[PDB]
């Protein structure tokens, strides 16, 4: 088994009703109070749209949730709650239906995003360290709050730029932290899901969030996105051992009991542990550092209990420029 | 416009009288050699029996093809012929007839066929990897020889479980694909119709037939058979819709410059797309693991170009027990 290394127990020293999400019985408003003006996105479970609430003339966000069922809805709501306040996490304003088709709504605070692809080909050494900086603080509240995030990506980080500020959004795959739980493998984007995920250990903790910030982290300084570019959840993995190298996968898998699915075997193959040094070229070398290069390698590691968390990883040299 | 991603050239380099089965003209030779000792089935151009040829004392199956235009049989025939040898597709043995009847008749194989319905109840997850990945070989053969089955289900797929035995049978639908070419759309049994029939998208390719492997594929694991199973041609469309998602449908729709016909409006609704692990229960988890399903899902797309093709699903993880005990 496994278990955090930090905030393990935080959920059951809490009320029941902190956690028990099933129990949760949001209050749903009528969405003819928001106009819907423009079209900002879309996910997998939702249209997201600028809106504006016509009682109070705020602009606000309207995600319209694609049909799903009714616990992954209060899941979801009742950890935004939960976080409501947090440092840099984004804040839910409402739940509300259409009056008509019934379909359910949630209305968040906005954000003036810039678009990854176009903001990180422009972002300094100083940016990177400054918005991931902000990100953790996001990530340490949540995981203190007993929550994983489980879908940390770039698409769900809005940055404002110009303000310099930023939120993690979409908290639709969160789930509580108990420990000695079971969790589903399926979560996350491909390219940032952690070994844990992709070798179908369900034991995990907090630390998965970490490997997908690692992933985050790699791709700004490196300037490769994204970092690790599976063909599917199986070359995954490949890409991975081919940069931390394929011994360190098999006592990963070995400390944790882990049976290797025997496919894996042949597309495997063995590679050495690569030295972060070896990603830098002209194209990215004004934003690699020393230090950036070992924060990397201390949250890109197999094993998740060995990652750092995100609070050790706040106090880490690489962010002396920005405490 | 759509082309098939492999394959799409190779019968314009092969001589015209590959694919020309218009001008085919075959031999027929007498049915006399043939003592026809069980009817096994019909369809609506045979009559199908078990037989013995008698000079020589192999037991064989005959299909007496009944009259239709002279075009069809030649297309089958001469299907017959290319595909002859090919791995896991049915080997036609003679075209014989009659002396004064002229009615036409195939010779094929045997095959100790166990029926899908018996036997999809005592497959073994290794049985299912095994079966479908003999199936993949027979259609990336076909595909390679520039041929759509376009009516690949259970019921045309042979499995002597005995001897480990697949044959991919009944090729009176197939046809030669050619790039650009309109096909047309009521082929394929309707469990097995992939959208693109549904909707009318007529510039198909041999992706259609890995829709209906996906569709074995999924009907097999989940033991949900028919596992799409509509009532009619708008409820098929209905029923792949409440899996995929309506959504996703219009995205597919759009991107053809494909417009429904109007009765879909009222009938197909709004579907989320549905996660394969929510038809797992206890009666099909034994046959049910992550690589069927990761398999499944880049099968059972609307898009036909962007399913999987049959070389690519051989690949696929969920056959490495196959494939290694094969070497
Ligand atoms: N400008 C702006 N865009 C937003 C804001 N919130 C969300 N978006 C955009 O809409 C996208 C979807 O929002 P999200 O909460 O992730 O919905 P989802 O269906 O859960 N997406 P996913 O597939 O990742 O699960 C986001 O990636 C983003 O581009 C915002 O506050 N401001
Ligand atoms: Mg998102
Ligand atoms: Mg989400
Ligand atoms: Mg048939």
């Amino acid at each position: 088994g496994s278990r955090a290394r930090v905030y393990a127990e935080v959920n059951s020293l809490r009320s029941r009703e902190y956690w028990d999400y099933e129990a949760h019985v949001p209050s749903w408003g009528n969405q003819d109070d928001y106009q819907l003006v423009r079209k900002l996105g879309r996910g997998k479970y939702s249209e997201v749209f600028e809106a504006i609430n016509i009682t109070n003339n705020e602009r606000v966000v309207v995600k319209i949730l694609k049909p799903v069922k009714k616990k992954k809805i209060k899941r979801e709501v009742k950890i935004l709650e939960n976080l409501r306040g947090g440092t840099n996490i984004i804040k839910l304003i409402d739940t509300v239906k259409d009056p008509v088709s019934k379909t359910p709504a949630l209305v968040f605070e906005y954000i003036n995003n810039t678009d990854f692809k176009q903001l990180y080909q422009i972002l300094t050494d100083f940016d990177i360290r400054f918005y991931m900086y902000e990100l953790l603080k996001a990530l340490d509240y949540c995981h203190s709050k007993g929550i994983m995030h489980r879908d940390v990506k770039p698409h769900n980080v809005m940055i404002d730029h110009q303000q310099k500020k930023l939120r993690l959004i979409d908290w639709g795959l969160a789930e509580f932290y108990h420990p000695a739980q079971e969790y589903n493998v399926r979560v996350a984007s491909r390219y940032f899901k952690g070994p844990e995920l992709l070798v179908d250990y369900q034991m995990y903790d907090y630390s998965l969030d970490m490997w997908s910030l690692g992933c985050m982290l790699a791709s700004m300084i490196f300037r490769r996105e994204p970092f690790f570019h599976g063909q599917d959840n199986y070359d995954q993995l490949v890409r991975i051992a081919k940069v931390l190298g394929t011994e360190e996968l098999y006592g990963y898998l070995k400390k944790y009991h882990i049976d290797l699915d025997p496919h894996f075997n042949d597309i495997l193959g063995q590679h050495s542990r690569k030295r972060w040094e070896n990603f830098i070229h002209s194209e990215n070398r004004h934003l690699v550092s020393p230090e950036a290069l070992d924060l990397l390698d201390k949250l890109l590691r197999y094993d998740h209990q060995q990652r750092l968390t995100a609070k050790e990883a706040m106090e880490h040299p690489y962010f002396y420029p920005v405490v």
